[PDB]
């Protein structure tokens, strides 16, 4: 087993930077990196709200969503 | 490699959270995390600027600065 690290992002440039660097620097041995793309699935947005994802990209560790490099917020994805 | 990750903080509560989770997810066996406290050395603001550190609780990996959940603005600790 390992710790849980859920990485939410919408595929934004800033998100790619965090994914490529930080999310790849994290080893699946200690932390299971679960990347969730919000740039297509609008149903998972409701999940992000409750996960603690208020911006992207967000690294949810133990429930705490660390928003690494503010590219877009969840409000920016929340049109109507 | 064993390049260092430069973590700038200011003693704020957010520093602790980032240090506990993120700074252990990126262990020194991969990247040596260097804890830089601007609360101790104030003349290091000029260094942070050139490093790319626009805000505290943030880490610089191989040169790329990533702000963890946006800790505190560097200009919040600075006047003019």
């Amino acid at each position: 087993v390992a710790s849980k690290a859920i990485f939410y992002h919408a595929g934004c440039p800033v998100c790619v930077s965090a994914e490529q660097a930080v999310a790849n620097a994290i080893d699946p041995s200690k932390y299971t990196v679960e990347i969730v793309h919000l740039g297509t699935d609008k149903a998972r947005i409701a999940e992000a709200e409750k996960a603690g994802v208020k911006s992207v990209p967000a690294l949810v560790i133990d429930g705490a969503a660390f928003h690494i490099n503010f590219g877009a917020g969840i409000d920016d994805l929340k049109g109507s």
